[PDB]
């Protein structure tokens, strides 16, 4: 759709339109790496997408292709952490969508990962180079990708240190579909579209409920904040609200101790 | 306080008045150990409570005292009773213990589920697995830890001792140390400070603290809790004021907030 | 198979044969959806099954074809509740095999879930609506959903909403296997056997591991239940109830403290 | 302690002196609840001592006493982006200790506050208790799960359930209060646990904190633990052959290193 | 009461009486510090014990007084490390009670801590040193030590590394009975002849589910170890080994499935 | 390959070369059965390649074919125990990889699952056997098996005792890759060659990390132990080691605090 632009940065490009955000990574000289300024512009590009109420859905991509044909989406660090940046994206209550033409490899591959979504572009590749390079994710890069393609293939992924199809990577499990390069990014806005149609409370609860299931206490702040929100917007919740607002003690004699 | 009957059983008594229910194991000739029939029937009377929109807080408690004039608020064996614990634990309303005299094995199982425990000053407290050929490996040690740390619950499991009112209190897993003569009393003004606070943000409290220990299970309360609580919103209405026009559920008007 | 009713309801069916249970959803007319009353009938037809001493295994259906032709497992939501349910099919010592032709959607895919086993006949249809019709399951739906297909296909399962086929579940992992519809019943007479000639004991003892891989002291507590069970089948463990009929207080000084 | 004014807010005070930062509620009119810009304002100042290399120790307290002489620390939301949550998790997770000196009420969102703060250290006259279920609210959070890994699931569903106070003294017993000292005292005892924070190793610090975290939050707990691990691996000599290698314009090589038992 | 010598080593003691072992670390001239060779052979010793079907407890212990009227239990650190021992000594399916006369300090602390329970003399003394001599134990160390003390006491404990005396360390929860320095063993042995009177197999049991609250998969594999175990003791157990003993395929089809 | 022989034993056959160790079971005429004395000689292997500084990669296989052409990875107990064998494997800080010809059936299922990789022949036949012999492994057995196929497809395994083909083994996710039986070798060889090239440290932290989703504070231990081991080989640990040396104290205080 036509994107507008939604802010200026150094090494991202950031746009709207409608309920659907969309945030590129714009280093391609660099096979869109990561360097400390890209990571401050992603999160405060993700803060934004999180402040809009209108923003239901971001795609997150890399630009391409760069003027040698190549594609990537990112490539990881290169040669706030990107710790705080997964973060944002894992517990933000909206829906992040990967969208993966050519390499997510390292830092890169890690970021695909956390985001809710992957869609692949048929030229996609896939894998880790920490063990190679001199470095490790040890966190959601290690124990979430596990959840996601199951052990075995986890320590593979991060013991070798291959690179992996997109197809590859759809059958492992940690790619939703593939489609071809020129689909991709209408293949991202159809699924975008149609969690737009969705309940936002009922979304933004699933996805704390997923995160509950990995991240103990922190996963239950999230499923519990988002029950007190519900609560806050119930009748019972609002007793609280307007009996202060009257100066009496709040009431909540009539309400039933439901089973 | 008019207590008045809800239900007959053979084993137990069960009464209600207001928002509180009393469930009272009636076997004081033998300690107030269970038998089957006795869990079935604490199952049937947790059960009512439950259903009872009315019903806020369970107390829970032993006849006594017995002839020779000391107490048992259960003293472990005489639908089991694994049933019965997690009925206990995950009903969304608050039970409390009152434990005069022996809380013993299954017994002492049996308080430690409960949300809370107020106990006589002549309370007795400790497991008999290990010495009598039987353990509660499930919440009676994991769930026990979580109450008065891993040192003290192993201890209480090892040795099989006994243990005082002042030294439940001590140790974390009795909230507070009243008379005998008074234990009804202080377990009826803890039930009506409850009464007075909002219904649904205390059983989504008793879930989170379940959350805490049973995965998946808690979370089941927990989001569980929150559906409910999105049933009843206006866009959670959303979903039956279209079911009832035949119209598609329509959230385009809605946020998507931070 | 000579099924006899062991039970009659009015919004399921009930049916005994050997040591296998079939308990069958009974109202094709609205899609095999639960209304309070299935819920509650339902409910006391597993407990029957769990009760029965010569019921190891449990088959779990939907009545079809309705009369347009078109086949349903369960459809979903048209005092104990489907929460109450869920918890009683995972945690019964018996094991509980979902038979699903047609659609399993909303709270009829969660219910197929929670079964230990899914049998899928070729026409099976799978997926989540609540987002899309005002509802929805972070416990098990969410959850243990994502110990089965991950973290990436189970929240494209419920943010989008989509149906997938047979084959696809398979291949996701959710459906154990696929057979055309006139097999599926005999399929699943099939499995049950095969189960029902193993050691009930270790079965119970397997089951209770796999939920304690989830359910944190809840799943201990059936683990250490189970192990408490077996302990009173032993020699050091009969000496108890010995002791205590003999009057006497228990010995165990001559039994080993084994490495 | 000779304090200096690192930033000027509205609703708190922020203050440097060598390794401690302190960060003072000061809406002591409204006995210093919290309003959006308040946590806003917070979150402000909790991200600068995390920035600054220079602190390792964040002391968080409550202006007082207010004019009819009652002293809070906070005393949660006020009920005349960012929420108390993303606060919750700042001070939670940032590699650096976080004390409260509490003196007076740490009540409802307030009490939260001081359960995630590292260490607490309260006043003579210090008061505790949730307020949720009583005024219209709750924290299913860290309010209860992490207050129950503190004082037990017994007194953690008491706390909730009734919305009681409790005192200094009743607090130090049941686990959630380090010690208690006379109001006097109590930022002089502040500043001393700092100091002897400030002496020791700050890998070993941070190390801790994020194991500390690790019991709880589940893989959240291990991005931190494993975080610090990967950040001591690029300062051995193993993890700087990575470096060293794509600035001589070569291959790592690791063949050299034994893997060890 | 009269110990008999069970092995030889350099840096530790180690005797055996009835159904108690005692182990005791003898570098009085270093404070009770343990040297590489020390652990190695604490790790040997706790073996020993965990084969010796005689053995149901065992005592840690520190040698003391030292010259100086000084007593230590073990000052922490002076192939197989401290974390070997540690896993060792929390999982050996015998209780372990660290007997402490004055100072548990550093690693030998934390060898306090993962012991089952605690005595300690009314002259012990408490506490960690890492973050102030170079090390930390973010394991067994801060983890379990929060589920014994509670999370603000176990950081304390590790971020000022103060010393805490036998009152203070009993009141936090960690010590579970203080006695005079001359009735500390005394009050060991009685401790142990308490559990040598119980049912082997149920102190066993309950042990693994004290760690199945922390441990994990790992506590499952010992709580399910321990079922698999009682499971062999069970007649339905004996028919895999008697199906076996006469070649005839296991035939479980006369046990029940029961509730 | 050159392999060396590397210790005698009567059961297993233990080789090393380079970097690379191998074990193999060699109980070809019990079809590579385990009893007591081959999981002690197994234990003792797999104890000497930890010790040794050389090695980064252990290879574990069964000897084959036996005379009447059919291969045996591990048909499991013979009719020290397996649990000690498996923590051993699993938490060692090399990487374990199984080379899978023929049956991996029952406790040989087992000791596949738990390695960190598995190569499989296209000969081999999984499976497990408890419930249908009298036995069960509810530990990693089930829950790590659920960790890398899903609770589906677990529970199918152990509740029906079935064999799975080499290809339905790696389309569940539990085999990593399958080549023909003499590629076998070969692929286990370049497996290890190209985890050989990469940084130890970066390998072991992983591996840890990797644990650390399934076990708790036990995988805590690891985790954090392995923290601790870098910790030493930093500047700022190194100054607790040289400060002991200067009978001085150790002086932080140059040291900044990160962000
Ligand atoms: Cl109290
Ligand atoms: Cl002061
Ligand atoms: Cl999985």
């Amino acid at each position: 759709m036509d994107w507008h632009i939604a802010k200026h940065y150094d090494d991202i490009l950031y746009y709207k339109a409608g309920g659907i955000a969309k945030i590129v990574i714009n280093r391609p000289h660099k096979r869109n790496a990561f360097r400390p300024q890209t990571v401050f512009e992603l999160y405060d590009a993700f803060c934004n997408a999180r402040e809009d109420n209108r923003i239901g859905v971001v795609l997150l991509t890399g630009a391409g292709p760069h003027s040698d044909g190549k594609y990537a989406f990112c490539s990881g660090g290169d040669q706030l952490n990107v710790l705080d940046l997964q973060r944002l994206i894992r517990s933000m209550p909206k829906v992040v969508i990967a969208l993966v033409a050519g390499y997510a490899i390292g830092g890169g591959h890690v970021l695909h990962l956390v985001c809710d979504l992957t869609i692949a572009a048929d030229n996609a590749i896939f894998g880790q180079t920490g063990p190679k390079v001199g470095s490790f994710d040890g966190g959601f890069g290690s124990s979430y990708l596990a959840r996601i393609v199951g052990q075995k293939k986890a320590r593979e992924i991060w013991y070798l240190c291959r690179q992996y199809s997109a197809q590859e990577a759809e059958r492992m499990g940690m790619v939703n579909t593939v489609v071809p390069v020129d689909r991709l990014e209408e293949e991202g806005i159809q699924w975008a579209k149609e969690i737009l149609s969705k309940s936002p409370l009922a979304i933004r609860c699933l996805k704390a409920a997923f995160n509950a299931d990995c991240d103990g206490q922190a996963g239950l702040q999230e499923l519990a904040g988002n029950a007190t929100l519900l609560y806050y917007m119930t009748e019972e919740g609002s007793e609280g609200k307007q009996a202060f607002l009257e100066k009496r003690p709040p009431d909540f004699s009539q309400y039933p101790w439901l089973p």
